[PDB]
C-alpha cells in the first residue's frame, strides 16, 4: 500500500543486503547512501514513479527537516540521521 | 488493535501532554519515566492485563536489550534510550 520515504528507508536499512547502496554508520540515526542512484531507483520502482532520482529523494527529504524525522549531516556528503522525535510523531495516526 | 509495548512507548512520548509520565530527555532516542507506575497503569489498561505495574514493565523491556530496540541508562534510574537498529527491524512484518 501507501508506503512513506522514511518508511522505505529504515525498510532498507534494516538489512545489510542492502549496504552497497544504504547503511548505518555513526551513532544512533546515521546512515549514509552508499549509492544513492541505486536508492533513489528502487524508491521510484516501490512508489511506481519511473521519474524519480536522486535529485528528486534529496528534494523529499528536505520536507522531513521541519518535521523533525530525520537531518542532512552538513560537511559530509549522503550523509543523514534520524531523529526519534519526529519518527515519533510519524508513526502516529 | 494489538500493540507493542516499544510501540505503545512511542505513542506515549509522541505528545508533552504525557509529560508527567514520560518526555523524551537528552539525545537522540533518550527518555526518561517521569512517573513509571503511572506508564505502567496505562499499558495494563491499553492490553488490557490488569496485573501490570513498574516491575513488570522493566522486565518486558529487558527482552528489547538483545533486539537492540532499546537500552537501559545505567547510572540512572527510569532513563532509557531507543536505538534505530533495533527499531528499524522492529517495524518490519
Ligand atoms: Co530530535
Ligand atoms: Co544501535
Amino acid at each position: 500500500g501507501q508506503i512513506q520515504l522514511w518508511q522505505f528507508l529504515l525498510e532498507l536499512l534494516s538489512d545489510s543486503a542492502n549496504a552497497s547502496c544504504i547503511t548505518w554508520e555513526g551513532t544512533n540515526g546515521e546512515f549514509k547512501m552508499t549509492d544513492p542512484d541505486e536508492v533513489a531507483r528502487r524508491w521510484g520502482e516501490r512508489k511506481s514513479k519511473p521519474n524519480m532520482n536522486y535529485d528528486k529523494l534529496s528534494r523529499a527529504l528536505r520536507y522531513y527537516y521541519d518535521k523533525n524525522i530525520m537531518t542532512k549531516v552538513h560537511g559530509k556528503r549522503y550523509a543523514y540521521k534520524f531523529d526519534f522525535h519526529g519518527i515519533a510523531q510519524a508513526l502516529q495516526p
